[PDB]
This record gives structure tokens, sequence and C-alpha cells, in this order.
């Protein structure tokens, strides 16, 4: 197993959605077929949503992210091993934009 520290870059795509780029981390030792992403609300710690991605996607766009609520994101790359180089990313959302630019 050869993983490493986080590897997620969040950015304000469009609206409240955030682009969390999955940066190809050191694979456990086998090519990843799909990425299992699970995220939840920081306020609520009793549920975990699911989001699957293609090992070639290397990115995901999440929608419906209120400006007054944060949510944790957990990336898990699934290779022949099953799961490796997981990324536990966490970040709250900023207040409603006043410049509606970024």
């Amino acid at each position: 197993r050869e993983p490493s520290p986080p590897s997620i870059h969040g950015q304000p795509s469009s609206g409240k959605s955030f682009k969390l780029s999955i940066t190809k981390q050191d694979d456990g030792g086998a090519p990843i077929l799909e990425y299992i992403v699970k995220y939840r609300s920081k306020d609520k710690e009793d549920q975990w949503l699911e989001k699957k991605v293609q090992g070639n996607k290397d990115h995901i766009i999440l929608e419906h992210l209120q400006w007054t609520m944060g949510y944790e994101v957990q990336i898990t790359a699934a290779n022949r091993l099953g799961y490796s180089e997981p990324t536990v990313y966490e970040f709250s959302m900023p207040p409603k934009p006043n410049i509606i630019k970024d």
C-alpha cells in the first residue's frame, strides 16, 4: 500500500457548487477503476451521501451547497485492492457572495 496526504482542490465552479479536483495520488499499487465519494453536512452527523466517479474523471461537481452550511467530503479510490489512497477533505462554505463574481 502506497498512499499519501490529502489531494483535493476545491473551487467555486458555478453558483454554490464546488469543484473538488481529485489529484491522482500514489495508488495503493493498482490502477483505480472508480472513485467512491461520500460527503455529509457538518451540522448533521448521522448521514452520509454517496457519489461514484470514473477513475479517469479526476474531478467532481457537487450541487446544492448552502452558503451557511459546511460539509465534509471523503474520497476513496477503488483499485484491485478495493480501496486505497483515501482523501478526507473538509471545508465550510463562505457567506452568500456580494460580488456574485467568484
